[PDB]
């Protein structure tokens, strides 16, 4: 097997192994501020923030043919001073070597439109907070598994636990290409699911880098944190 | 950190690792029966068995305080000829080193009766597929949570898929004492998920033995099989690395 | 895979996971004494003492042919009153499941007489302290791979570090079939290390146990601790 | 905990997770050719080639003042057409993130000349083929720490199997602040191993990148292969299982 792994039990503002982009920063109590947040914890809108592991990652083989299973878990928060008026959201994703940030807001810097298209080659597993009815957005927050379509393929509803820390696993199985993404809150002790089949040979290239992404509202007021406090990921593609 | 772990990708015909209680049995194919089926696949009622992992696992340290954090993955499926005429269930659990099967039906090999008690040390993730309204089980089949009682503290919903594969992982984070168990199916995509605090400090000993119990109806035609394919674990009891323990196996 | 691993970085009074043989015990302040020490850490003579894992262990495969890896470490020290005269050893080995303790002295309670017999079905990674010319030990302290037989298939010179912590790591791979044994001392900064090849699938049983097996000598006087401080062991057996 | 581990059990012509520098050249087959070798296997003089994992680790941390462990291995053939004249030899290493090569021949890419510098940030541990006086190297073909200089702290003797591969285990346990570095040829049943205290902490920078270096002679004539044909690294700077690292990792 090509085999990549790291744990962040933390972050670390010297962080050299973690790419930051857009307005995501670590900071000196090591949590990873995707969005902005001023001195007092409140956050800000017209914010986009992306935190990707350095290394590329092999997830899949050409000449092989072979897909890698992957399993990563994190631990965030998302504090959102008024919860009537919130947004965006985070996702973690799976893109091209070489990708840049794309629209914010409800985009959450991943896509560029409503439209489907093979090129984003990307794969993302979506924490998202605002009805965008032009995406067919579910009237609640909701988790999504988004295939190159900010259109999610398949969605569940999330109910967010204000301001408090949510313990999310995703994993991929190379054998029933089923991708599975679960969030807990222990505070709250409640706990949501969603699966679906992904075909990763047909979506992403065979090299990726991997981390996450999140947006707040373009409009004043609809604004929320998005901190992640730790993260680790693990890959196996078997040759 | 003193942890255990082992893994079965497959069971064998010669197990000695782990111990068969009750109707449990291996198959030629390494299939874990937990329950009586006869040579067609056709399951059998007023059935018993559980499975157990031979060594004795510390889960928490009385010198210390400290409690165990584990994992446990497996795969299983639960095939009924009637799905109009169901029973009764299984479950993962944790008990006494000695522990030994108990009633069978409803009570799924791990308790005696209706009521909670301490003595029981059990705690249990169920896949229970009766309601028995005396437990005050739920409505529908169901996930439970059951600490020294088959009224289980907390339940949630599952859509038993007759005679496809599901794949469990449960797990136990001494740091929040949060239990969680999430069960998918790859065949239909369904998920389902429980989570609850749970103090096993104060409701198991230091050292237990885990496995599986499963039991079919006491009454003829409540039918199904319990058919488990593979199981690893690991426990990390320090003075576990999730992703990379699903991951590895 | 068929997978079994265990870690104890300590052990204690009570250990159920641990089968106890002989004099081995475990001390208040979580040593396993092998052999048998006095209240003011003087080591007994005519003593006999094992401790194997109470799981037994899948080492290979008959239906398959295949054979397990194996990799396993441990933080171990023997402390003489006199260096002048020490006696007898220590090993870690793999045997039935039944084994029970055999000959005491420098049959280091794994074998019976001097001679190789396949029904011993024992391997051991010895740690030999004291030259049995009769069993055609060489003429310094050393290191051995006993394949059914006290008579060591290969030896190396191994420099006991009195009163010192040695740190070993045992590997079997099976694609080589290569036993590999190393021994250093943090303290003295020294380091020894064996090879061979063994074929566990024409030696040892399907299943296993494993643990450590240790003796002080017959004679006055010939007297060592063979103390346990950490063990832990991880097998993996291929489909 | 901060942790980075990967493995590769073989390399790929595209393997952007690798840095390659100077010489170093992945093949078809996917042999990793840290220096010139032609078309019939052929090694060729004045080479020098590196290859270093892409991401940064973090190898100790001024805040809580610890330092990683870590544990790597990994399997290299070394082939000298005449092994008479063979030279300069491979080193594992870890430096600074921002690391080129330095110096060919028997400097091995890692340091200027024969004096010791704390400025170089450089720890290495070197299976070095041919005996530079001035650099105080054994009559000996040798396994040598390297810190800060290509006159190894400690060196132990290697007997160079020619066309045969090694397996490396090297480790570092920074409770101890022991590192051990051990040969093994399964084709020859032989094994070598040196140990030594070194403090990383005072020679290393906090971050560095890790890979391999390699160099041939400078003479025609002294040459050899420098082929890597697996590699895996964890590390685990604490605020690494391994047994589970050999078996598995
Ligand atoms: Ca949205
Ligand atoms: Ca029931
Ligand atoms: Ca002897
Ligand atoms: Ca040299
Ligand atoms: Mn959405
Ligand atoms: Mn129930
Ligand atoms: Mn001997
Ligand atoms: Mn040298």
């Amino acid at each position: 097997a090509e085999e990549t792994s790291f744990v962040f039990s933390k972050f670390k503002p010297l962080e050299p192994n973690l790419i930051l982009q857009g307005d995501a920063l670590v900071t000196v109590a090591g949590v990873l501020q995707l969005t902005n947040v001023d001195s007092n914890g409140v956050p800000e809108p017209s914010s986009l923030g992306r935190a990707t592991y350095s290394a590329p990652i092999n997830i899949w083989d050409s000449a092989t043919g072979l897909v890698a299973s992957f399993a990563t878990s994190f631990r965030f928060t998302i504090y959102a001073p008024n919860i009537a008026t919130i947004a965006d959201g985070l996702a973690f994703f799976l893109a091209p070597v070489a990708s840049a940030p794309d629209s914010g807001g409800g985009f959450l810097g991943l896509f560029d439109s409503a439209v489907g298209d093979t090129t984003y080659q990307t794969v993302a597993v979506e924490f998202d907070t605002y009805e965008n009815t032009v995406f067919t957005d579910p009237p609640y927050t909701h988790i999504g598994f988004d295939v190159n379509s900010i259109s999610s393929i398949k969605t569940v509803k999330w109910s967010l636990a204000n301001g408090e820390a949510a313990k999310v696993l995703i994993t991929y199985n190379s054998a029933v290409k089923l991708l599975v993404a679960s969030l807990v809150y222990p505070s709250s002790k409640t706990s949501f699911i969603l699966a679906d089949i992904v075909d990763l040979s047909s979506v992403l290239p065979e090299w990726v880098r991997v981390g996450f992404s999140a947006a707040t509202g373009a409009s004043k007021g609809y604004i929320e944190t998005h901190d992640v406090f730790s993260w680790s990921f693990a890959s196996k593609l078997a040759g």
